[PDB]
């Protein structure tokens, strides 16, 4: 979906990310939205718009929808859903005193969900992290960016020893290959259920990138966030089995999630 430029009102700077500004506004004077000025230099162009429809067609309760594009102009225009409450990460250390624990398992199934279809259709995140789920007016989380790292250009989001690629997020086979996967997202999404359960830690604080890569390769993995019981844990460690094809699909993690929801 080419969208009319003309369509959209900007009503609100909602900061910068990694293509740069994004703002708030919206789409005939009705539906809010979320556009992001693709600012030039930062994104392979010609390859995105070449490759977009798939992403476009993504279409689930639990992902934050690409609604369309403008590409008639310079900068290019990426419009999305708007999310009212900003990212998870953030969300979880504002209200971080207020959450019980079935809210936070809401959440993982929330991501879960989104991450089931994704994997359905064979589309990998490649970049799945709680600042890349956002959340909406009524608590729930949805999954952001899937898919768009692959356009990144900027060396240091793109070498695995560069400062901004997701190394705490990363299986070894990331790290050491290059070689994302289905399992490559399982491991980050084990890594996000430890972000919620802890209300927002950053993983590995006090250790660097190179520092997190050697040391997992190794066999360290997340401690327990308080707030995690037994059986949680056990899902989100089952994420970080060394050898991928021993992790589980997002079809088994969600079962898991649902039988504790159960039994709770
Ligand atoms: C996704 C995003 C980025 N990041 C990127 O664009 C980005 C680009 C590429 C990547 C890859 C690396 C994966 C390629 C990652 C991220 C940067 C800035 C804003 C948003 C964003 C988007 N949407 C769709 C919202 O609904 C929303 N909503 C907000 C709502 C509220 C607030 C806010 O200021 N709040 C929240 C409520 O309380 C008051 C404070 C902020 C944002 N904020």
């Amino acid at each position: 979906w080419e969208i009319d430029p003309k369509d959209l009102t900007f009503l609100k700077e909602l900061g910068t990310g990694q293509f740069g500004v994004v703002k708030y506004g919206k789409w005939r004077g009705q539906y809010d939205v979320a556009i992001k000025m693709i600012k030039e230099g930062s994104m392979s162009e010609d390859e995105f718009i070449e490759e977009a429809k798939v992403m476009m067609n993504l279409s689930h309760e639990k992902l934050v929808q690409l609604y369309g594009v403008c590409t008639k102009q310079r900068p290019i225009f990426i419009i999305t859903e708007y999310m009212a409450n900003g990212c998870l990460l953030n969300y979880l250390r504002e209200m971080r005193h207020r959450f019980q624990t079935q809210q936070l398992l809401e959440m993982c199934k929330d991501v879960c969900e989104a991450m089931e279809y994704l994997e359905s259709k064979q589309f990998l995140h490649r970049d799945l992290a709680a600042r890349n789920c956002l959340v909406n007016d009524q608590g729930v989380v949805k999954v952001s960016d899937f898919g768009l790292s692959r356009y990144v250009l900027d060396d240091e989001y793109t070498s695995s020893v560069g400062s901004k690629f997701p190394v705490r997020w990363s299986p070894p086979e990331v790290l050491m290959y290059s070689k994302f996967s289905s399992k490559s997202d399982i491991w980050a999404f084990g890594v996000l259920m430890w972000e919620i359960y802890s209300l927002g830690k950053m993983p590995y604080e006090r250790f660097t990138n190179s520092e997190t890569a050697e040391h997992i390769a190794q066999g360290l993995r997340l401690y327990r966030p308080h707030l995690a019981s037994e059986k949680v844990y056990t899902i989100m460690y089952s994420c970080w089995h060394e050898k991928a094809d021993e992790r589980p699909t997002f079809k088994i993690l969600l079962s898991n999630i649902l039988d504790v929801m159960d039994e709770n």
